[PDB]
């Protein structure tokens, strides 16, 4: 009695006029008339739009209570059907990609790149698997479980080849919970100054997970290399997703972070509890804390050790800092070192960019985060351009010293007055009291990386 | 055949009134009359003025080729002669009076801006120095390092026995005081501390047994669970026996990487008393606070130094704090330093020729992360141009010492410069546009771009 409808089918009623229907387990739900009954407005209702209401029940736990359920399904009109899933490059070299949620903020689709709304990014600790931003260069790898193999060489040790059976009984499994963060995050800062090269991300290119898996330290020894090695050597990456003249994503870590305990660095067969989704990484990534996203290299394909750094284009030719005064006919690659650790970091998540909010009480809300285990120390929250400051609250767990990986979520409520304008400026310390800059300009690069001068979110106050 | 004089007798002769004069080996030379013939003019040699040519002669070496040392030998006028609590600073060390002097009791100095950056290592006699009390007076001989805490054998070291036991290791590192620049903070609001310029930073080779060898030692592990500390105090004490001290996070005490050390010697030779003889601690990378001057306890404890200094000092609060809001509970011990950077040529002020120009500074930070640019500016910070970084090449995560960078220019006749620079580390930190965002009541951590006005001769 209830018709059956396809995850894609769904997808396409994301708007009032087309009917907005949502998914939950593996029941189709039409909500247009409720949209207009849902507490707190319509705005965070509708990012469901045309998908899952699972992660957005993970940020906001209540809808999993009886009531909210009992409400829900007033609304059912039909149930989902086992999705097929189809015969490579025939259509094009992205057919086989997977299906992603509609929520996500997309500013690439082939190769897909994209960001979770700037609203609900500090709504949790762990962002939700489905809304964790994503940042793929090519097409995504689909592998085949029982016969992927990581192999593992280079001078000094043998070589392996590791199933992913292999990999979770050899290795003691660890868990590292580390925010991942793109070395373009807030890139559309930049480019406010001046036209830069890159994905057009805003504040969401950074999300935060357990990762599940083996640690490299303990991969490698088990290959036979030392603890340590004298001098400069690396541990090289590379994935399983190529250009057409084969030519694979890859990176490099120093072999001192590699072999560390403390560092953290673990080859992830887990994401939030659960086996790693496919543009993630599916079955194995890098998961290196405290560094840039660029080196967490997914769909791990060899685990190589060498004298020098990877000699990949995106190790060598990309990810660098260079001086504002740098353009494409002067930047040489040669001249600065390849982003590892990232500077303090911040940015407002609550309220967004242009929003009218009510007079007296305003919960102004972030994340902010560091480099290399860096914890954050304090967040200053303006409401005037950042002429004076509060402190705010910082949420969360401190974790030990040298190993803050992860975000600390912060949030300051204020008296905010009638018929005013507001600035609202955030800026982090970090426990090397490191800070952020006052402008972008002084910190503009023709790649729109490393984007870390204070986020200004300008919003007015109702009457 | 000569009148012998003391080292403060001379320092009274620093002007032609008085007459200028310096000293070289056990030698004193009346010079006022080679002040008018000295190539470069009088500017540089004056800063010796009443005191060791030493220190000078080190930064411009071409002072030690023979027809330097045989012009100087006819201006001689004599030799140098050797050498209660109602002046508890009357056994202090005498000084060069070419330092520039903040505070004299407690000894409070920095070395002139314009030598700063004039060679890779700071002469000690130069180095700034930063007392909170009056210098002890140590006999080697009797001296003893105690070392102790939970689960490690109790030590009593002779300065012998910490030479003997332990492999020496040599640091070349900077020590930067938390107040560095504090002056630039003073300008925007008033701030409790010690008026220093550009000039609270010096760097030298440090040679000492390594911190990790001292505490294994004795029998302490490399890894304890949860946070533990090292302790140290110094034999300097107020009035009451409080003696300075502070700690560092035991994970960095026993850090093979971190080298920390228990240093005897500064840039060859015996650590002078100033700087701790006979010995300190040197912690790398870490506020100049950290580095305990005349050691004489090594504590391993669950818990930070109750010392004053470590608890109720040198910590970095939101710019709206004030005294009646202070709280030093919620703030960290400063340990590692951010990025830094300072303009040491021209000076402000300046009136430099036409032509070519050559800026030159100093580049720091904390935590072993090199120095990967320093940025340039002479239009008040609108346009800027890569400095050329001087120095050699550190192993990652051990840059313990400052990189000296300059940048020649070509200036206009009759301009007016804003000279501006700023650094970058190696986890590509920045420093801060502007001061008032970084303010803070102490006046401490400020490294917002340090900016030199200067005019071009028309
Ligand atoms: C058709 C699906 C949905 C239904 C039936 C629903 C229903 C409800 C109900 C009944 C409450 C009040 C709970 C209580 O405290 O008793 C609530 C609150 C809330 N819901 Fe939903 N919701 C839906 C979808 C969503 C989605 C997708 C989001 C976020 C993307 C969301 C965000 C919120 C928030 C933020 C609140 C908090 C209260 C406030 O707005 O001030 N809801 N919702
Ligand atoms: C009585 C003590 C001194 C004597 C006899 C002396 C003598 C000289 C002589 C002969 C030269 C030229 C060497 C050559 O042939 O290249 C010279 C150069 C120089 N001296 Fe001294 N000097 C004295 C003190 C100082 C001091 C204390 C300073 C530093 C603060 C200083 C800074 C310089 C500099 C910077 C130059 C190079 C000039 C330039 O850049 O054009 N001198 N001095
Ligand atoms: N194999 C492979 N790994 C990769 C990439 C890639 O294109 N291929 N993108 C990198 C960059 S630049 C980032 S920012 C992170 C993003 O990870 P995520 O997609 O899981 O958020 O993956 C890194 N790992
Ligand atoms: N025992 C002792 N150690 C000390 C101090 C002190 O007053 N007593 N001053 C500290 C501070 S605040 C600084 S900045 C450095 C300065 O070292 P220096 O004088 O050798 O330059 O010493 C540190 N070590
Ligand atoms: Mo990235
Ligand atoms: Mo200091």
């Amino acid at each position: 009695s209830y018709p059956e409808y396809t995850r894609e089918e769904v997808g396409r009623h994301r708007s009032p006029e087309e009917r907005v229907w949502v998914t939950h387990g593996t029941d189709v739900f039409d909500v247009t008339d409720f949209v207009e009954l849902h507490p707190g407005g319509p705005d965070k209702i509708l990012l469901a739009a045309g998908g899952a209401l699972e992660p957005f029940w993970a940020l906001y736990a209540v809808h999993g209570e009886p009531h909210v359920l009992e409400l829900l399904q007033q609304y059912k009109v039909g149930e989902l059907s086992p999705d097929e899933a189809p015969a490579p490059d025939a259509q094009d070299p992205f057919a086989g990609d997977p299906p992603r949620h509609p929520g996500l903020r997309v500013n690439s689709q082939k190769p897909f790149n994209a960001e979770p709304p700037a609203e609900l990014l500090a709504e949790r600790f762990l962002t939700p698997n489905e809304l964790f931003f994503t940042r793929n260069h090519l097409p995504v790898p689909a592998v085949e479980p029982s016969s992927y193999r990581l192999r593992v060489d280079g001078p000094g040790g043998g070589t392996l080849s590791l199933s992913l059976a292999e990999l979770r009984s050899r290795f003691p499994k660890h868990e590292v919970t580390a925010t991942l963060q793109c070395a373009g995050n807030r890139r559309s800062e930049m480019s406010r100054v001046r036209p830069v090269k890159g994905l057009p991300w805003d504040i969401g290119a950074i999300s935060t997970a357990r990762w599940g898996g083996a640690r490299l330290r303990d991969v490698l020894l088990h290959a036979g290399f030392p603890e340590e090695l004298q001098g400069e050597w690396h541990v090289c990456f590379e994935g399983l997703d190529a250009d057409p003249g084969g030519a694979p994503y890859g990176a490099s870590i120093p072999y001192g972070r590699a072999l560390s305990p403390a560092a953290d660095v673990l080859l992830a067969y887990e994401m939030n509890g659960t086996e790693l989704p496919r543009d993630h990484g599916f079955p194995v990534r890098v998961v290196v804390p405290g560094v840039v996203g660029a080196r967490s290299v997914k769909w791990l394909r060899r685990v190589a050790v060498s004298p020098d750094e990877s000699p990949s284009h995106w190790q060598q030719n990309d990810y660098k800092g260079f001086s504002p005064c740098v353009d494409w006919d002067t930047v040489d690659y040669r001249t600065a070192p390849a982003i590892q650790e990232l500077p303090v970091q911040s940015a407002v998540t609550q309220p967004r960019p242009g929003a009218a909010v009510p007079p007296g009480e305003l919960t102004v809300k972030g994340y902010a985060w560091s480099g290399g285990g860096r914890e954050v120390v304090r967040v200053d929250v303006s409401l005037d351009g950042g002429r004076t400051w509060k402190v705010a609250r910082l949420m969360g767990d401190k974790a030990p010293p040298g190993r803050a990986w992860a975000w600390a979520l912060w949030e300051l409520t204020v008296p905010v007055e009638a018929g005013t304008e507001l600035e609202i400026v955030c800026k982090a310390v970090d426990s090397s009291y490191n800070v952020q800059p006052d402008s972008v300009a002084p910190i503009w690069n023709l790649r729109g990386v490393l984007s870390t001068a204070w986020h200004r979110v300008r919003v007015s106050v109702q009457d």
